[PDB]
């Protein structure tokens, strides 16, 4: 694998291998985010693998990724739902696409992306990949806010982040919806 | 070091290797629970390492153990405060005196205690062992109880236990 690397205005200069781009100096590069809700309207919380290289064992939101090169953003959030869930989604729908943000992690490992993020619904039962998962909850979204309000540094401060701008919170509500 | 083994009437039978006791189908021990604030009031939680045999990487409350044969509670938790976080603190308090759980980790891995819980004050700064401790966060009491009633898989499940019980949770407030 590998990521796309991005100048300063964000445009794309050419690719680097993933675990290599991944380090205590990243450049910038793509990504994407995801959020996905079952019919019911329950939000899916994931707990990363103790095997990633950044944070580790973090209660995060559904799904995180970069795009490859050649794919589309639209591609990328469909594919890693699939590898790291197991699972089938909806169209995945833009709910914060100038999301942009970088951090470094418990042990020294920085993020540093242009991440627009998505909202999708599962159209499948779950099957989680462990080697990327460790653990998953379905919530209310409500009460996933209402942690991420009290107690913020329990997650990954993407998520946080994600969740708190109003926009992109009011299509997070949206997909609360329960569907048939 | 080891844990020590437990029958239904609660007496010790035995000893088992600390890292050899906790596995798959861990059997019932002797452990201690604890919850530590500083003298303004604000609550420690921490972070277990991601070297923990059982629950790595979770935030939980301050500081948790297994008591050695001949120890005294009190004692192992002023221990572990020392041995965890390398701080000194105040004659351990009970809270939830009671407390026994089973659960299981996202490895596999059980704890099986029965574990008495208590509440102390920190009298020194921390001095964070990175064997045990990957991050600590001070903060409010309130805000961590709202964070557990909210969002209680974020943290350990002993921890979201011990602050369920309705007078725990009313010794922990009144503690501060
Ligand atoms: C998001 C913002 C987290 O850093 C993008 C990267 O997600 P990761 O899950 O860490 O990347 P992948 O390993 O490609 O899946
Ligand atoms: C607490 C309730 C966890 O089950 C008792 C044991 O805590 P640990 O922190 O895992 O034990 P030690 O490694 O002895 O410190
Ligand atoms: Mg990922
Ligand atoms: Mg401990
Ligand atoms: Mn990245
Ligand atoms: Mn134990």
């Amino acid at each position: 694998e590998h990521v796309i690397l991005l100048n300063a205005q964000g445009v794309p200069t050419g690719t680097l291998e993933k675990y290599a781009a991944h380090t205590a100096d990243t450049r910038l590069h793509l990504a994407f985010s995801s959020w996905l809700f079952n019919a019911k309207g329950q939000l899916l919380v994931t707990r990363r693998a103790l095997s990633k290289k950044a944070w580790p064992g973090v209660w995060t939101n559904s799904v995180c990724g970069h795009p490859q090169l050649g794919e589309s953003n639209e591609d990328a959030v469909i594919r890693r739902c699939r590898y790291e869930l197991g699972v089938e989604i909806t169209p995945p729908e833009s709910i914060y696409p100038d999301f942009r943000y970088r951090a470094t992690d418990p042990s020294g490992i920085v993020e540093n992306e242009v991440c627009p993020v998505f909202a999708a619904r599962t159209t499948s039962a779950l099957q989680i990949n462990d080697d990327e998962v460790m653990d998953y909850q379905w919530c209310d979204l409500a009460d996933v806010l209402h942690g991420i309000d009290a107690t913020p540094w329990a997650f990954s401060p993407w998520m946080v982040m994600q969740a708190t701008n109003r926009e992109a919170r009011k299509r997070l509500s949206a997909f609360t919806q329960l569907k048939l």
